[PDB]
């Protein structure tokens, strides 16, 4: 039910992440047998599946996705956008 919209949440916003915190993150060769990696089979970011050749990472938050499109989406948003937790992790 969404009745009433409040689309801009929190009181202060997020932080974005920095490049060199999100290279250091572990970088995860999707391989041919993994068509979901801890996850869904789809990248939400992407709409898309994941297949050899992809390049995966995990968040601190037990939360993967694809480096390449994660490394811009912190730089923008700095939240995963699964839980809504910000990266770096709070404290
Ligand atoms: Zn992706
Ligand atoms: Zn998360």
């Amino acid at each position: 039910m969404g009745h009433h919209h409040h689309h801009h949440s929190h009181m202060v916003a997020n932080p974005p992440a920095s490049k060199e915190s999100i290279d250091a993150l572990p970088e995860i060769l999707v391989t041919e047998d993994h068509g979901a990696v801890g996850q869904e089979m789809c990248c939400p970011i992407c709409c898309s599946e994941y297949v050899k050749g992809d390049v995966a990472t995990e968040l601190p938050c037990h939360h993967y996705f694809h480096k390449p499109c994660v490394s811009i989406w912190l730089q923008k948003s700095g939240t995963c956008p699964v839980c809504r937790c910000m990266f770096p992790p709070p404290l």
